[PDB]
């Protein structure tokens, strides 16, 4: 599964992984702000906020 990564939550980068799901990480306050990114479901520091999907690059 290649998705969506990079730590630094301004540039964008990608990679592969072996679950089947990835997430899309946001700050709370900032719904519309697709700030990071990283593979299967959650993992964040507050003030982000994850949701999860599916398939090859859906966590843009």
């Amino acid at each position: 599964r290649i998705c969506y990564s990079h730590k630094a939550s301004l540039p964008r980068a990608t990679k592969t992984c072996v679950e089947n799901t990835c997430y899309k990480m946001f700050i709370r306050t900032h719904r519309e702000y697709i700030s990071e990114r990283g593979c299967g479901c959650p993992t964040a520091m507050w003030p982000y906020q994850t949701e999860c999907c599916k398939g090859d690059r859906c966590n843009k």
